[PDB]
């Protein structure tokens, strides 16, 4: 496989673990990556920034993940996402002396860079991962794509806009692609994803079916429009989402957009009914009022005892319909597109493109 | 030292790390322990709730806590706190049927209870902790003493109040101890403790130092009083601290304060200035406003780089103010005393005084 064409690893070492991608690609005549398929991977846990930073840990963290891979004198690239981002900068330095000393005694590997990605990075990773698998990198396209990342620790909103000098240098990013200039607006809001996020609300009673036995001992009593007004405040008084976004993506408006992560798992529950692998941020909130929020919880979980995360579905239906209607500004009506678990695509796929 | 006197056992298991704390005491007229002596101790890491539920994971991790204890065939609690509340219900399942069948298969260890307990059950241990230590339990009073304790993942609150029918039960508690009837308001915010919050403040520009490097990119530019109407937002718009503690507070004053937890480690910075272990919030924002919110960061790092904590106190100085005025009401010219890890006053004392 790497004997006829090119091979670059990526790690992604994520808040509850870290994914080794093999990639095998070739190169057009636009200095593009090409025909990019997953050849192997490799996942463990924990997270990296969970464990303790020393030569013996890391050696026997890097050597679980690494050690079987099946080829030999390639690329790496080690990018960390948002759980690193939580530790301090002197303790993510730790880790990093002991990976870099880690990847100089050794030859299977030639590490390119080892790094705390941003999270706008990271939403430029997202963004081209998935153009890349609906096929629309490879001409000018006439309709706006705008990607979301509903992550467990961070979200991340990406969409093209034009060059503007009076937003942050951080938020843009420039890019050629199969020849042709992008420009797209970036960003990303550490805490805001699922799990950070769900910390704050477990003793909310309207976030939780009705009777759902709360961790101080008060009872559920769910109500999906008073759950998202607890969220939204959260969203726009301290992340400041729709402060920022929303002005931009009314001029920059967004014809399709297609969501990564958490909304699959959700909107896949047989206790919601959503088609053609896509959603309105209406219909979201009045399923999981209805069939979640509104709902004893005993009978519920009764009927379906084995989803582990049913209970928090009137939370996450109302945080969903919180991040992207009243954070984003995104119409209650318009379609969103999610991409399933299984798909396997993977951010991963950005970095081959961007940095192959 | 248990041949002569009663000998209890408690484990802390909390949100980094478990603490077993084994006590000596006698009993008074009034069945109230008396006496109560450490006489030894052990702490573990990681969290229990952040290890695999499985019965080799916890034989080791409760081999390595309990196995060289000194003494035998004693009562143990083990009481997990709000790390444990994270997890869902159904997960908090897996680790107890482990360690119940764990105790069930040994003899130097009665287990009475095994339990995560609630941030009320906390908030009560924290307020007879301190109330023994500061020898104020004997003797009924004529001056209302209230606890705040200042937790990494929840914080709590409790004062004394009479029983009040239009109040949650979960809120209150009543118990007898040395011979006199108490009644006291509990309340506990999960999520609202220091790291937790945390992760939602760390791309604030008003929360660090000038120039201080965010995650994200972006530049620290720091204001005591924009960080807090931050933190104040989560405060009072989630967590809804003001609407149900302030009212309380105001009809049932509280003469003295005393703070377990987080702030005797930012209180004791070279940074700051207080004496008599104790400060006023006005003071404590002040000194925070301008010792490190506008401060320049590389600047003051350079002069205390080996303080890996001192980053935060822009944050922290904010959060403790917007916690202490804007969520419980308190007067910011209200002297607070603040108790240091160096007294080793422990919550578990509180579990020797209502339980053995
Ligand atoms: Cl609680
Ligand atoms: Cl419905
Ligand atoms: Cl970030
Ligand atoms: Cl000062
Ligand atoms: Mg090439
Ligand atoms: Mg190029
Ligand atoms: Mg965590
Ligand atoms: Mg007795
Ligand atoms: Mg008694």
């Amino acid at each position: 496989p790497c004997e006829k064409h090119s091979c670059i690893a990526v790690i992604d070492a994520g808040s509850t673990g870290s994914r080794l991608h093999i990639y095998s690609y070739d190169t057009d005549d636009t200095n593009t990556p090409i025909h990019i398929e997953e050849i192997w991977n490799k996942k463990i846990k924990p997270g990296f920034a969970s464990i303790q930073p020393n030569s013996v840990t890391i050696d026997a963290y890097l050597t679980m993940l690494l050690a079987d891979a099946p080829i030999h004198n390639i690329p790496v690239y080690f990018y960390a996402t948002a759980g690193m981002r939580l530790l301090p900068q002197s303790q993510q330095k730790k880790y990093y002396d002991e990976l870099d000393y880690w990847f100089r005694q050794q030859s299977q590997w030639q590490l390119v860079e080892a790094k705390t990605i941003t999270g706008n990075d990271e939403a430029l990773f997202d963004w081209l991962a998935v153009n890349y698998k609906l096929d629309t990198l490879k001409s000018v396209q006439n309709k706006s794509v705008g990607v979301m990342d509903m992550g467990g620790a961070s979200v991340q909103i990406v969409f093209p806009m034009p060059k503007n000098a009076e937003i942050s240098k951080h938020n843009q990013v420039e890019l050629n692609i199969y020849g042709q200039n992008i420009n797209l607006y970036v960003h990303s809001f550490l805490g805001l994803g699922q799990t950070e996020m769900s910390h704050q609300f477990l003793n909310s009673p309207s976030c939780f079916a009705n009777d759902y036995p709360l961790p101080d001992g008060e009872s559920g009593q769910g109500n999906a429009p008073s759950c998202k007004e607890e969220v939204t405040s959260l969203m726009n008084s301290v992340h400041k989402v729709n402060q920022q976004i929303q002005p931009l993506l009314a001029l920059n408006p967004v014809n399709e957009w297609y969501s990564i992560g958490g909304i699959s798992n959700l909107a896949s529950s047989q206790l919601f009914h959503f088609e053609n692998s896509e959603l309105t941020n209406q219909s979201l909130l009045q399923q999981g009022d209805n069939q979640i929020c509104h709902q004893q919880w005993d009978i519920l979980n009764g009927q379906y005892p084995d989803d582990e995360y049913l209970y928090q579905y009137c939370l996450l239906s109302s945080y969903y319909y919180a991040l992207m209607v009243d954070g984003y500004g995104i119409n209650p009506n318009q379609t969103i597109h999610y991409i399933p678990p299984e798909q396997n695509l993977d951010w991963t796929i950005g970095v081959v493109l961007h940095r192959a």
